């Protein structure tokens, strides 16, 4: 890996804010505020890359840290996402009164410098998704420098370029970070990972020989891979369950599930946990309350 | 509860919108960027109502939706830390070149007409501190009417109240919500609960009789309350568990731990995990690497 990108874009989202408020264009805004989800995420892959090659698993974080690339990238959609919300209500008020671009060079300038950016990144969605929105920047500069608009007279149509097409980048933006929070969301929410078939997993669970009953099924996603299958199951008291056992882990092996806790509780009374908390007044705070 | 809350907040947000960019405020944009906030937190807690008292454990939520209000938390103080964050952008700016207010009636009234809000909310820490923000409002109109300023001349003192006082607000406003991602991202890290003494409690473990390994001990918080605690336990094959378990799951409960899953291996090579994934490659995807 290389890491020689947080000093040129953390550099450029800077000059890109200075010159989106200095040039008065939203579609600089836009991509400052785009170069900087570029370097959050840029900040949660190195973190996740000294998380690996060296794991903690302390008394505080039992499964270590390695749920920082989901939970800093479910965070750094939610801050582009309110990012773009602030930059969509400043382009829908310059809709209603236009204003203008005080510095087309400066704006044209900065704009190919971090399109030029963005071209030594994938070269060496979102990565692909921010150079469009460099481009919308060197459009709007070339229409008011190809086309000048002089001090004295009113906003042409050329006032309306600029936030027309930062709504645009503002909808091709959150195209990208949608599908990701959504992705990362059932993560975090302890949901079922999307690859696992629920269905046909728990149809075979239930088809093992000696097997009499099968509850508490929790099965959730740390990271990608690690796949972490909780789970209760009864059998009869006078049978082993060792060739059961291995039954049980080859099925959800083959299921790309291995991390597997299976806790064997002996035997419609018999179909409840045997084991819930030592007192029955525990039953609120139970998961998959009885 | 009450839910008639909406429909006060929603409508007052996008009034503090229009008048804190037709008014030219940063303290009304701020205090909207609060009520929206506010306006999510309000949804989350009625999204984690219908949640509870309605249990679903479906075949992709096997541990139910419970975990909405953690995630639906860090969502919303991401998304109000990137509000603060353009906020604060826009309030070093003007602190930069001076801007004033258009209409302080407008603003004035719109700021009570706000601050009257979040004092039919508590009485019938953000909610605290959002109604600090709606007297930066009110303070920042009565000096601008009490002491009026002619379009005619220059910005004098005046023009920076407004964003002196929201730099202020922001640093108010991020910290209570910097508290509130460290809170909620180390429940969605799976994290150890804060209020889980895991070193008393694997001191603890480790002293029941019979048992001879404690590995794999994983607990973590689904919501408050909810503690999961998977654990794997050597034992000799001589001696049954059962004494063991009363006594694990006893501990387990004095501790605020009532989700206790026990896999029971039976018995330095006397000290690893008897039962990984079907195959050695497996090693690679196991979390709590071998
Ligand atoms: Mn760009
Ligand atoms: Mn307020």
């Amino acid at each position: 890996r290389l890491l020689f990108m947080l000093v040129l874009t953390v550099a450029f989202f800077v000059a890109e804010l200075v010159s989106g408020y200095l040039g008065n264009s939203i579609a600089l805004l836009s991509d400052s505020f785009n170069m900087l989800s570029d370097l959050i995420s840029l900040c949660v892959g190195l973190s996740a890359g000294y998380i690996a090659r060296r794991p903690t698993r302390g008394f505080s974080a039992t499964y270590g840290y390695a749920r920082a690339e989901v939970v800093g990238a479910l965070s750094n959609a939610v801050f582009l996402t309110a990012l773009c919300f602030t930059i969509f209500v400043e382009a829908v008020l310059r809709l209603a009164r236009p204003e203008r671009i005080d510095d087309p060079e400066l704006v044209l300038i900065v704009g190919v410098l971090g399109l030029l950016v963005n071209v030594v990144g994938l070269l060496i969605l979102h990565v692909m998704g921010d150079a469009l929105g460099s481009v919308v920047v060197v459009i709007t500069a070339i229409i008011f420098y190809v086309l000048p608009l002089k001090s004295e007279d009113p906003c042409n149509w050329q006032c309306y370029i600029d936030p027309s097409l930062t709504v645009l980048m503002v909808i091709i933006i959150l195209s990208s970070a949608f599908p990701l929070i959504k992705e990362t969301a059932a993560i975090l929410l302890q949901m079922v990972p999307k690859g696992v078939n629920m269905e046909e997993l728990m149809s075979k669970l239930s088809a093992v020989p000696g097997i009499s009953s099968v509850h508490e099924v929790h099965i959730w996603e740390l990271v990608s891979g690690k796949i972490i299958a909780t789970l209760h199951i009864k059998y009869p008291k006078d049978r082993g369950y060792q060739d059961a056992s291995t039954k049980i882990r080859e099925i959800f092996h083959h299921a790309g599930i291995h991390n597997v806790t299976i806790q064997f509780e002996n035997v419609d009374l018999l179909l409840l946990c045997n084991s819930p908390c030592i007192s029955k007044g525990c039953a609120k705070q139970l998961c998959c309350p009885p």
